[PDB]
């Protein structure tokens, strides 16, 4: 971030092209640059980078994950007038508070829906149990009848929820985070189900986002899952489809877990004020979800007057069917932890790491359990005490050494394993978080080293080969750090630069 420009974070999946085009518009009449990016994991990314000096100003995701931001304190409250308020649907609003606050700007609202070839299957089934005889049917003509992403648990949820699968209890207005719903009969019997889809065959557990998509708009299977920024590529691929109601299971019906897109400012931006302009004055138009829509269809918009048009749309009105028939996604900031255990249950089911009871098992305990904010906590001290116990970092400023964890990578070793392997060239240092490791120089004495310790630090300054070998000894928790990360935190603090200039500089004599 820089103050007197806009850099805005997105999701892959989403129309950021048509974003950056209502930002050239911005940077017209403001002179403010607007820059988008869709980094990977971007929302697992902002946490860890928002407080340290990185982040954009502007963050995009559902809201299901701006509770937690807001717990952070990585969010600003933002502050539109009535008038600005009364523009957009009052349920968007409400999914974007957090403690009465309003703390992120309400785009759009996704739900998934059935997304089937009309030319392979002119009448699609309406149930989930008819799916492995169609599929048979299918499979004798070269196609498959469904693939869709089953590395994301958004896309298996809806069937997981089907028969009485929940995240949280919602009674007398608020979740129970005690009482979770992934390990009860009604998620069982959609696991086990999905499950048995994988085992006979009519789909493959390794299938993800691409692979599915690349399949659904290449004419190879019948059906797919997805939402409505899919569909500019089923266009573009020509593919006579239609978007109808998720099938049936047990005679009722799927309930994806409803999103509403929405845009957060981040609480480090020193450009608040701009963001503001951007989100209220030129996003939030007719004109600016427009542009962003027609790159990739957005869903039902929050924006009453542009949603007046796309809700004629039958592809949305199909969109809305089906997110009536779910639930609107929790914002609360055990949704992270709720995520991560039924993304881990999904993923060992279907490839048979677990059994469906086991798995599910794990990701109840987990999803009520876990402490994000603990285990963050205790993760990032741990973390701190391996960084600031070098020599070399043993009297840097706070922050420098704070810019530093971020940087960390966490590296797992077997007993046996080489880390280091002399003569080999290395551009990474070794922090010890758990396990012992030999120091190994040809032929001489060993070193042991164990928890706390560091190694492989002259890469630093060395630009040369690896002097030592280092081996696992035992089972290794490590955090590396790359001579590349090392010097960038270091062009961020220039007097510390200056120090490891003139220690270098004397290092020659
Ligand atoms: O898979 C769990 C995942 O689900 C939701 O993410 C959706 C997102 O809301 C959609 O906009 C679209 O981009 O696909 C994602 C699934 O890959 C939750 O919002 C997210 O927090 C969660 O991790």
């Amino acid at each position: 971030i820089e103050e007197g420009k806009l850099v805005i974070w997105i999701n892959g999946d989403k129309g950021y092209n048509g974003l950056a085009e209502v930002g050239k518009k911005f940077e017209k009449d403001t002179g403010i640059k607007v820059t988008v990016e869709h980094p990977d994991k971007l929302e697992e990314k902002f946490p860890q980078v928002a407080a340290t000096g990185d982040g954009p100003d502007i963050i995009f995701w559902a809201h299901d994950r701006f509770g937690g931001y807001a717990q952070s304190g990585l969010l600003a409250e933002i502050t539109p007038d009535k008038a600005f308020q009364d523009k957009l649907y009052p349920f968007t609003w409400d999914a974007v508070r957090y403690n009465g606050k309003l703390i992120a700007y309400p785009i759009a609202v996704e739900a998934l829906s059935l997304i089937y070839n009309k030319d392979l299957l002119p009448n699609p089934p309406k149930t989930w149990e008819e799916i492995p005889a169609l599929d048979k049917e299918l499979k004798a003509k070269g196609k498959s009848a469904l693939m869709f992403n089953l590395q994301e648990p958004y896309f298996t949820w809806p069937l997981i929820a089907a028969d009485g699968g929940y995240a949280f209890k919602y009674e007398n207005g608020k979740y129970d985070i005690k009482d979770v719903g992934v390990d009860n009969a009604g998620a069982k019997a959609g696991l086990t189900f999905l499950v048995d889809l994988i085992k006979n065959k009519h789909m493959n557990a390794d299938t993800d986002y691409s692979i599915a998509e690349a399949a659904f708009n290449k004419g190879e299977t019948a059906m797919t899952i997805n939402g409505p920024w899919a569909w500019s590529n089923i266009d573009t691929s020509k593919v006579n489809y239609g978007v109808t109601v998720l099938p049936t299971f047990k005679g009722q019906p799927s309930k994806p877990f409803v999103g509403v897109l929405s845009a957060g400012i981040n609480a480090a931006s020193p450009n608040k004020e701009l963001a503001k302009e951007f989100l209220e004055n030129y996003l939030l138009t007719d004109e600016g979800l427009e542009a962003v829509n027609k790159d990739k269809p957005l869903g039902a918009v929050a924006l009453k007057s542009y949603e007046e048009e796309l809700a004629k749309d039958p592809r949305i009105a199909a969109t809305m069917e089906n997110a009536q028939k779910g639930e609107i996604m929790p914002n609360i900031p055990q949704m992270s932890a709720f995520w991560y255990a039924v993304r881990t249950a999904v993923i060992n089911a279907a490839s048979g790491r677990q059994t469906v009871d086991e798995a599910l098992k794990d990701a109840q305990t987990n999803a009520a359990e876990l402490n994000g904010p603990l285990r963050e906590e205790i993760v990032n001290f741990n973390c701190r005490k391996l960084v600031a116990s070098m020599p070399l970092f043993a009297n840097a400023d706070p922050n420098f050494v704070t810019a530093m964890l971020t940087k960390l990578k966490f590296e797992v070793f077997q007993p046996g394993d080489y880390i280091i392997r002399e003569g080999t060239i290395g551009k990474k240092m070794y922090f010890i978080q758990h396990g012992v490791v030999s120091v190994l120089t040809k032929g001489n004495k060993e070193m042991k080293l164990s928890d706390g310790s560091y190694f492989g630090e002259i890469c630093l300054l060395t630009r040369g080969r690896r002097t030592a070998s280092v081996r696992a000894d035992t089972y290794c928790r490590l955090y590396s750090l790359s001579v590349d990360n090392f010097n960038e935190v270091l062009e961020e603090y220039p007097m510390m630069r200056r120090a490891f200039e003139t220690v270098a500089i004397d290092r020659l004599d």
